[PDB]
């Protein structure tokens, strides 16, 4: 009989890292798959599901504005139980962190139904930062069958949490399946335009334990490189969170050489990284994207669960004190040599595989396939 | 300044066990405590609450007829949530493997409050036995700061899962104090009155995974033993699940020597369990009494996280096979031999002073003691 798989997720960046499985999920004719968006993000989820053409099969539309995790949390269970009262997989697939991710999980085990998460394992050890996405993958990991490890660092954390070796499969991160084919020799936009000759400063900023005083320290040390700094624009396509928004607003508005524009769809973004002179960013899938880039990121955290982009050069913690970022970004702008030491590219985070070796690692372990694929 | 110390918990089980550490607690004038109940379960949770005499500062009445796991989780995260906006202790201390010990400890979580977890670090290692308990003690485990471990394998556990070792005490199961308070000399109840001179077997039966065929077959297996032996009787105190009583009056609701009698009061429970030839259960917390009363008991279950009272020859896993189940009960009561050595008291599971310990350990932590409690101390460091 065919397998029944059901990917679930809910925001941007899961559905930009899923959206290449279902893609492949649908090449095999031994797997019956479904797609199923809780819409925790509306507009922004809509974005990528239009640019790769997917059209979920289930779509629960949860998002409230200015939503809490409590909010979230009920949501997504209530309605993903009514889902599995009628329709029954054999294995729901989710992805990485997200309050969805968790969610998706627990409605799944509460219908003994199997979980297998893709971009397993991942941790900073401080339950706070992230907030709450460290929590969401380690409870994630506690519920789920099979473990997509994009790394080997990221297996021996889940090893390290007495996890099965043989329930933990290394594929690389499918991130660098979509990355592998959007970024364009000849690409153009009007923002880029308008940037001409200067240097390009790409950011982004949402994470949840830096809303507040540390966001706005980021803003007033990146206000400070664009007055001191005259070759220097900054583009910011920003997060569709309105207290980011207020933050960004409050801060750059009225600047000529900050430009605040609406979330890019992503071959826009891609392009726009690979043209970019630096990244300033708290974003997670960012992080993994720059090194394939040789693009230098200034991590705006105390934390980072990308230590292997860390390893390779390209992502350096800059935490969130006003001063500290100012002075990473200058030596950026100022330091040849430093500059060069972490803008060397390398695949750290994936080969463009990552998709099949998800769905092939499904097959062996279902009894459909009699080898089990390569790791990355 | 006091520390705020709230304690979270809304069924049966955890009643019994958080009542001595809510007591103990007001006692500390370093402490200001509250008490949030989310009744989870209603009747069975006022009876607790009633024997004890705790009046909860906030009670969240989120119980429905025929409940289900989503249900539970959301009513209970939306209730506690609320609350939380309001009220914002230093610390949450939720209790054991409840879907309301797991979505307490992620409302907290929420609202970036700490959180202790007494009995913490049981496993099974099997994700649907016990279901869902297995999962919340894991997931509330990963919430957790601070880890009250009943025994040391529980701390051990918790240590194979890459937690640090300076955030798990082992304090002993906060259970044995409150049993340590309730069997009296001379207990006499209308129902022991009625099994008179036979043996009486304590039964209760309520595990999720073994709603349906497995509780039928337990059910079988005791009818047919009841049957057998004339001078035996069976003393059922049935859960509220509407589904267990279903199973109940099937199989038993004929039988003068069966008695289908309402949920008892811990006190009277003790009791009915001190005065039993055996007990046969699928209960967490019976498993952890048994051993401190010499009462053999047959666990109903394919699974257990007591393994204390297992090595102490005090509980013997059953599973839940209809045949197996009556071959072992029928031995029980024909060898004198096996009754024997499933029959010798001891204290695995704790000496009284739990609750103490906890709450020594959170004044220490927080720096309102200069001293650390001792852990309790098991088996083998008895000895050696
Ligand atoms: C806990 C959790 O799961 N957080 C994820 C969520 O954070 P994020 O910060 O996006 O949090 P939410 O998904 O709750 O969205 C926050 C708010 O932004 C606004 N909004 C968001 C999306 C949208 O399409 N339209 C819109 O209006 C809404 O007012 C919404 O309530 O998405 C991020 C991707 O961007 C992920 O990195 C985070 O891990
Ligand atoms: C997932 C979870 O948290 N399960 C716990 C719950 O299981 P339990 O089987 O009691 O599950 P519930 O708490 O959901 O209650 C089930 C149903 O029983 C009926 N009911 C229950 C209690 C009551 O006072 N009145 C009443 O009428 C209701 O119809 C209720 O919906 O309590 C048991 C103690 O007995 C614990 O061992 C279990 O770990
Ligand atoms: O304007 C943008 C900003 C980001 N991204 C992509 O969105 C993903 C990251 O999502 P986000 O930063 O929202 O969430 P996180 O990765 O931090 O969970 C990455 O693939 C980015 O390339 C995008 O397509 N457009
Ligand atoms: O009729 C009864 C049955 C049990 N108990 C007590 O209830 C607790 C265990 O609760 P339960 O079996 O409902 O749940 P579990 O321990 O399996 O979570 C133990 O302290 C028992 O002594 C009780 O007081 N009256």
């Amino acid at each position: 009989k065919k397998l029944k798989v059901m990917t679930v997720f809910g925001t941007r960046p899961e559905a930009i890292k899923m959206a290449p499985l279902v893609l492949e999920l649908k090449k095999y004719p031994e797997i019956d798959s479904y797609v199923t968006v809780t819409a925790q993000h509306r507009q922004m989820l809509d974005q990528v599901l239009d640019a790769f053409h997917i059209k979920p099969d289930f779509d629960l539309n949860i998002m409230k504005e200015r939503q809490t995790l409590a909010e979230i949390t009920s949501n997504a269970l209530v309605r993903l139980d009514e889902l599995f009262k009628d329709i029954k997989p054999d294995i729901v697939l989710v992805h990485g962190d997200t309050t969805t991710t968790f969610a998706g999980s627990l409605a799944a085990f509460y219908h003994q139904i199997a979980v297998g998460h893709v971009e397993a394992g991942l941790r900073t050890g401080n339950k706070y930062s992230p907030f709450p996405e460290e929590l969401n993958r380690q409870m994630t990991g506690a519920i789920a069958d099979l473990h997509f490890a994009p790394t080997g660092q990221a297996k021996d954390n889940l090893l390290k949490e007495n996890k099965k070796a043989d329930s933990i499969f290394v594929t690389g991160n499918t991130a660098i399946d979509a990355l592998n084919t959007t970024v364009r020799d000849g690409y153009s936009h009007p923002v880029l335009d308008q940037v001409g000759e200067d240097k390009m400063i790409l950011l982004t900023a949402h994470r949840r334990e830096n809303l507040g005083e540390p966001m706005e320290n980021m803003f007033k040390a990146i206000r400070r490189i664009v007055g001191e700094f005259e070759d220097v624009q900054v583009v910011y396509p920003v997060h569709l969170n309105p207290v980011v928004r207020e933050a960004a607003h409050k801060h750059f508005g009225d600047s000529d050489r900050v430009h605040l524009i609406e979330p890019l769809e992503v071959i826009d973004f891609h392009n726009f990284a690979a043209k970019s002179h630096f990244i300033l960013t708290d974003s997670g899938g960012v992080q993994e994207e720059a090194p394939s880039l040789g693009k230098p990121v200034l991590v705006l955290r105390d934390t980072t669960e990308r230590p292997e982009g860390v390893e390779a050069g390209t992502l350096k913690l800059a935490g969130t004190d006003e001063e500290n970022i100012y002075q990473l970004a200058k030596q950026l702008l100022t330091d040849p040599d430093e500059y060069k030491k972490m803008s060397q590219a390398s695949n750290p985070y994936g080969d463009g595989e990552a998709s099949r070796r998800i769905v092939e690692e499904l097959l062996f372990h279902y009894g459909y396939r009699k080898e089990q694929p390569d790791s990355f």
